C-alpha cells in the first residue's frame, strides 16, 4: 500500500523504526525474513521503488543507519540478493538507485559487526551478480564520479582503455576481496567469480611476474629432494653424506610448513596432508634408524612411493596437464571407489563360497580363503592360467560359481566402469578449465603470502583523488556511441 | 591413406588422438611405473628367488602385469610381504582400473 | 559529428590528410588503431556511410591514394574486417559501396608494399 504509507508518513510516522524482533532477525531461512529491519530496507528488498524514492526524499530519513547486525542498507541489499533465475535483478537496480541518491562514500566504506564492507560481504557470501556490478561500476554523468570503480580514460574508434580501481581488491590490505573469494570454503560458485574483470587479469599479472618462477623453483627443489631420497633408499661415504643432510633438513622444513598450514585452516587440502605424511615418514624412519629397529625400511619405501606420487601436484601450471589432473581427481571420487566397493563384496563373497567346497600334495589352488581370493584376483586382470581340475566334490557347482564370477566381474562390472566414467568425463570437461584456475590461484596467493615485508615492489599501476588502478584495453564494433566520458584527451600511452 | 575419404578421416582421427590423449596418459603412467619400480625393488633382500631383484627387472615385471602377460607370484624374497602386496595392489588399482580405463573415456 | 565534418569540408578542409603517427600505425592490436590513415578510410572503417558518401561526392577526394604501408582504402577495409560475431557485416557493404562508386578496376588491382 504505497498511498497509505505516504499518508502515514505525511501524518507523522516514524521512518527510523527498527523491527528488531526474532521473526525479523531469524536464524535460518524459513523461520522469518531478514531484510535489514528498517522501513527503507523493507521497501528496497521487496521491489517497491516508488516508496523508496518517497522515503529518501523525506528529510527525516536516516540512510546511514546500522541495525543489530551492524548492517546498513547496502549490506542488507547484498544479503537479500540472489541469482537471476530466482529474481529478475531488481536488487542491482535498487543498489544503484540508493547509492546514487546518497551521493557519497560513507555507505560503501562502513563495516558491520564482523568488520565487512558491502564489497567484502558480497565476496564472502558469493553473489556474483551484485559483485560484477560493484567491481565494474561506471557512473556516466559528472558531479558524482568519484563513486565509480571503472574509468574509461581514453577511447579512439572502437579501441578503448579502462582503469579498474583496486583499493580493497588487492592483497596489499588485510581482508581483501581476492583473498576472500579464493580461500572461501562455504560457497560453491567461486570459479564463476574469479572470471570477473579486475580479478582475472590481476591473477595473470602476478602469475607472470613472480609466481611462475617461484612455482618452478619449488618444483625443482622437491624433485631434487625426491631424487636424493630415492637413491639413498635404493642403494641402502664422505662425498655423499651431504645428500642425507639435504633430505633431512628439507623434510623437517616441509613438515613444519605443511603442519602450520594445516593447523590454520580448520578436496582443496588433500595435497597438504600428503606432503605432510611424506615428510613425517622420513623423520620417523630416521628416528627408527638411530635405534636398532629394522622397521625403518617400511617407512622409507612408503615415503619414496608416496613422494613420487606427490609429483602430480606440479601438473598445475600447465593448463593441458592441470585439467587432466582434475579429471583424475573427479574420476577417483565419483566412479572408482564406487566400483571398488561392489567388486570387493563380490570377490570376498565368492572367495568363501569357492573355498568351502574343497576337500583334502597341494592338489588345488583354492585351498583356503586367502588363496581363493588371490586366484580370483589373478583371474580378472588376466594373469596366469585357468585350471578347473581342482580337488572339489562338486565340480559342476564349482564351475558354475566360477562362470558366474567371470560374468559378474569381467563382463558386467569392469565394462560398466568405462561407460560410467564416460559420463563424468563428459560432465567435468565443460567445467574443469575453471577448476584448474581455481586450483592455481591458491598457489598464487600462498606464494604472495610467502614474500617478506619488502620485495613487494610487485604491486600494480600508479595513482591515476588518487587510487591504484589497472589498465585493461578492449575493442568492440558493436554499439558506436560518441565518447564524452573520457579521462584523457590524447589517446595513446 | 589420404586419397580415400573413409581412410583419410580415420588417419586424422589417429593423429588427433596421438596428440591430445596418448602421450598425456603416457607421462602419468611412466611416473607411476618408475615410482613403484624403485619402491618394490627396495624391499627385496638377498638362486634367483625373486623376480623383483633390481630396478630394471621390477619395471619389466610391472610392465608385463598391466598388459596381462605372464603370472603373478607374490612369494618373493621380501622382508615385508604385506607392504609388498599393498604396493602391488595399489599399482593394479592405479593403472589397470583408473588410468587405462580413463584413457578410453577421455578419447571418446 | 557528421554535420560538423560537412561544415569543416565546406569551409576548406583537407580531405587528403594523412595521420601517419605512431598511434595510428601501431605495432600490436592494443597500442593504437590502424585504419588506413585517411579521413575516407576512417569514415569507412567506423560504419559512417553518410560521411563516406559526402567525402566521395567531393571532387577533391583522392580515392586511389596509398598510405605508408602502400595500402589503398580496400586493403584497409580488408585489414579492419572480422567475423560476423564481432561486427554485423558493415565492412562488406562498405567495400561494395566504395567499389561501386569508384567504377573501375584500379583499386582492386593495386599492390601494396
Ligand atoms: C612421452 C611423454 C610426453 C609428455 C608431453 C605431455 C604434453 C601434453 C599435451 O598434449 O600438450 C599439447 C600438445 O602436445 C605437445 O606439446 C607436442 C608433444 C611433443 C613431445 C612433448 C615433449 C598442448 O596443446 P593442446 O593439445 O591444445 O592441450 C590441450 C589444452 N587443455
Ligand atoms: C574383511 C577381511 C576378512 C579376512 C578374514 C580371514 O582372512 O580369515 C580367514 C577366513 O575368514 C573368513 O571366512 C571371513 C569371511 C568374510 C567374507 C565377507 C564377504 C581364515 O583362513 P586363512 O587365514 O585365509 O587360511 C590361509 C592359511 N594360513
Ligand atoms: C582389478 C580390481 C582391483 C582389485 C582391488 C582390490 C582386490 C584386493 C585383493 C587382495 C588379495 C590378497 C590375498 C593374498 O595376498 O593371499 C595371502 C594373504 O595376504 C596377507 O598378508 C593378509 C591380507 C593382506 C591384504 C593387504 C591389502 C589388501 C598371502 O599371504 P601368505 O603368503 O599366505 O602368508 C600367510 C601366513 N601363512
Ligand atoms: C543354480 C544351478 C546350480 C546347479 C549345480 C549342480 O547341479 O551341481 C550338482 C548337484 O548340486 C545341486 O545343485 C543340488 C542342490 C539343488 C539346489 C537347486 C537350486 C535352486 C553336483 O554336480 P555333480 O553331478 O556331482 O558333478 C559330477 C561331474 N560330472
Ligand atoms: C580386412 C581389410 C579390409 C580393408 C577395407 C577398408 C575399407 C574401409 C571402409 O569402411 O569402406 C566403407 C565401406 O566398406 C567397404 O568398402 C566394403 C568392405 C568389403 C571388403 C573391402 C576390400 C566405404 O563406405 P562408408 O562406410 O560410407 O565410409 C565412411 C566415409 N568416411
Ligand atoms: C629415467 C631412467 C632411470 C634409469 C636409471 C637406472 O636404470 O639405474 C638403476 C637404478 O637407478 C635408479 O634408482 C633411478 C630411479 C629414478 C626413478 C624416477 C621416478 C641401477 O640398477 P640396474 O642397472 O637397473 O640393475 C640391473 C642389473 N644390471
Ligand atoms: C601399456 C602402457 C605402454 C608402456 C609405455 C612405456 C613402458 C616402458 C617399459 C620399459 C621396460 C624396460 C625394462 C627392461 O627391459 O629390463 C632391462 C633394461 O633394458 C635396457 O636395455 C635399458 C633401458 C632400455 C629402454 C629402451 C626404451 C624404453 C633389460 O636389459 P638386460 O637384459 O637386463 O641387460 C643389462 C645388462 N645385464
Ligand atoms: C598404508 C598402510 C601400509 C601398512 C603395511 C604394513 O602394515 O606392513 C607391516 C608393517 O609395516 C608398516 O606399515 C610400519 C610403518 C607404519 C606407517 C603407517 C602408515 C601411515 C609389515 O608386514 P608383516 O607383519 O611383517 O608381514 C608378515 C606376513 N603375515
Amino acid at each position: 500500500q504505497g498511498d497509505i504509507a505516504a499518508l502515514l508518513i505525511a501524518a507523522g510516522a516514524d521512518v527510523n523504526a527498527h523491527a528488531k524482533g526474532a521473526f525479523f532477525n531469524p536464524k535460518y531461512q524459513h523461520e522469518g525474513f531478514y531484510f535489514g529491519e528498517t522501513p527503507l530496507a523493507l521497501a528496497a528488498c521487496t521491489n517497491q521503488p516508488e516508496i523508496v524514492q518517497l522515503l529518501m526524499e523525506h528529510e527525516q530519513t536516516d540512510i546511514t543507519s546500522r541495525d543489530s547486525r551492524g548492517n546498513n542498507i547496502l549490506h542488507a541489499l547484498v544479503t537479500v540478493a540472489e541469482d537471476f533465475k530466482t529474481q529478475n535483478d531488481f536488487v542491482k537496480r535498487m543498489y544503484d538507485m540508493i547509492l546514487l541518491r546518497s551521493g557519497n562514500w560513507e555507505l560503501e566504506t562502513t563495516r558491520n559487526n564482523d568488520g565487512l564492507t558491502p564489497l567484502q560481504l558480497a565476496a564472502k557470501m558469493g553473489k556474483a551478480e551484485i559483485l560484477k556490478y560493484i567491481l565494474s561500476r561506471e557512473i556516466k554523468e559528472k558531479r558524482l564520479r568519484s563513486l565509480s570503480r571503472k574509468f574509461t580514460d581514453w577511447a579512439y574508434g572502437p579501441v578503448s582503455s579502462s582503469l579498474y580501481d583496486l583499493t580493497n581488491v588487492d592483497t596489499t590490505t588485510d581482508n581483501s576481496v581476492l583473498e576472500i573469494t579464493v580461500y572461501n570454503t562455504n560457497i560453491d560458485n567461486r570459479h564463476e567469480m574469479l572470471t570477473l574483470e579486475p580479478l582475472h587479469t590481476l591473477l595473470h599479472m602476478k602469475w607472470k611476474k613472480f609466481a611462475k618462477h617461484m612455482f618452478f623453483l619449488s618444483f625443482c627443489f622437491y624433485f631434487f629432494y625426491n631424487i636424493t631420497l630415492t637413491l639413498v633408499s635404493y642403494y641402502r661415504g664422505w662425498l655423499q653424506l651431504l645428500g642425507r643432510m639435504f633430505v633431512l633438513i628439507w623434510a623437517m622444513c616441509i613438515s613444519v610448513k605443511e603442519g602450520i598450514a594445516i593447523f590454520l585452516l580448520r578436496s582443496d587440502a588433500w595435497f597438504h596432508f600428503v606432503f605432510f605424511i611424506q615428510a613425517v615418514l622420513v623423520i620417523l624412519s630416521v628416528f627408527l634408524y638411530l635405534f636398532a629397529y629394522k622397521e625403518y625400511l617400511a617407512c622409507l619405501v612408503l615415503a619414496m612411493a608416496l613422494g613420487w606420487a606427490n609429483m602430480l601436484y606440479y601438473t598445475r601450471g600447465f593448463q593441458s596437464m592441470g585439467m587432466y589432473s582434475v579429471m583424475i581427481q573427479k574420476v577417483i571420487l565419483h566412479d572408482v571407489l564406487k566400483f571398488l566397493f561392489v567388486y570387493i563384496v563380490f570377490l570376498l563373497g565368492f572367495g568363501v563360497a569357492l573355498a568351502s567346497l574343497i576337500e583334502k600334495k597341494d592338489c588345488s589352488s583354492y585351498g583356503s580363503f586367502s588363496d581363493a581370493v588371490l586366484e580370483l584376483f589373478k583371474l580378472t586382470i588376466g594373469l596366469g592360467d585357468l585350471n578347473i581340475q581342482q580337488n572339489s566334490k562338486y565340480p559342476i557347482l564349482f564351475l558354475f560359481l566360477l562362470i558366474t564370477y567371470v560374468i559378474l566381474t569381467f563382463v558386467l562390472l569392469l565394462n560398466m566402469l568405462i561407460a560410467l566414467m564416460g559420463e563424468t568425463v563428459e560432465n567435468v570437461s565443460k567445467e574443469s578449465e575453471r577448476i584448474w584456475r581455481l586450483q592455481r590461484a591458491r598457489t598464487i596467493l600462498e606464494f604472495e603470502k610467502m614474500l617478506p615485508e619488502w620485495l613487494r615492489s610487485r604491486f600494480r599501476m600508479g595513482e591515476l583523488d588518487f587510487r591504484l588502478c589497472l589498465r585493461i584495453n578492449e575493442v568492440k564494433w558493436t554499439e558506436w556511441k560518441t565518447h564524452v566520458s573520457f579521462l584523457n584527451e590524447d589517446p595513446g600511452p
